[PDB]
């Protein structure tokens, strides 16, 4: 019974008090709606940055350059964050959002079958230029918040090309947040090597009756915000429409 008027208003606030700009593209179906303080982000490029690691992990499952139980040893070097400093699984370097894990599965991949996997999935601009281990984070692939949403769908419904145990699979690895009985699947997305910073969280809630609904949140990250603010605007957004 809100207007709609109101909900736009609401959400397009939530940006404002984070004091940055950015916007959520909700898919209910086959319709797509924006919302937030900056709607023409909705259609420009960004880097995936940490969103990237889904695909890397579907090619990665697919191709059998690892399994989901294989423990990735941390070789001993200082990291930049402590609690990467440990042996884990790719589940675990999801939640954890632990690059060298993924950039190790990157180089099992390799650059040829790689560039193949990111033609065929089509995936934002599909270019991933020369360097196998960074070309999600400092360019040249590149994807809009659009596309984002999109692929959301896509892994949502298991229509991606990659056999359904890959996708079941990799879906496990992103259950974020449990809320009144539906559950939130979700990457986020920091864009640290690039400016400005790109903020991604791109997932969907999938309902307490099985309907799915697909999001991409885009901002971008300002000198000292933190990560939560992603998903705080993403509750407030979400739960404002009574989608959770
Ligand atoms: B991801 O979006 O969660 C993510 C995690 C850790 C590090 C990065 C990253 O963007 N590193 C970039 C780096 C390369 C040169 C300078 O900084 C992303």
């Amino acid at each position: 019974h809100i207007s709609s008027q109101q909900h736009e208003k609401a959400i397009k606030s939530y940006f404002d008090e984070a004091q940055t700009q950015g916007v959520i593209i909700i898919k209910e179906g086959k319709n797509l709606s924006t919302y937030g303080n900056a709607l023409a982000r909705a259609n420009k490029e960004y880097v995936p940055a940490s969103t990237f690691k889904m695909l890397n992990a579907l090619i990665g499952l697919e191709n059998h350059k690892a399994t989901t139980n294989e423990i990735f040893k941390w070789d001993g070097k200082k990291r930049t964050y402590p609690a990467w400093e440990k042996d884990m699984t790719l589940g675990e370097a999801m939640a954890l959002s632990a690059v060298p894990v993924y950039q190790e599965l990157a180089r099992r991949t390799g650059l040829e079958l790689m560039q193949k996997e990111v033609k065929r999935v089509n995936f934002g601009n599909t270019n991933i230029g020369t360097q196998v281990d960074n070309f999600w984070l400092v360019g040249p692939l590149k994807i809009t918040p659009v596309q984002e949403v999109n692929f959301a769908d896509d892994l949502a419904h298991n229509r991606l090309p990659f056999k359904l145990e890959t996708q079941e699979e990799v879906k496990k690895m992103l259950l974020i947040k449990e809320v009144n009985g539906s559950k939130i699947y979700a990457k986020s997305g920091w864009g640290m090597g690039v400016t400005p910073q790109v903020g991604w969280l791109t997932g969907w809630v999938e309902q307490a009756n099985g309907k799915k609904i697909p999001f991409s949140l885009n901002l971008e990250m300002k000198e000292g915000m933190s990560g939560s603010i992603r998903n705080e605007i993403t509750y407030k957004s979400l739960e404002n429409l009574g989608i959770i």
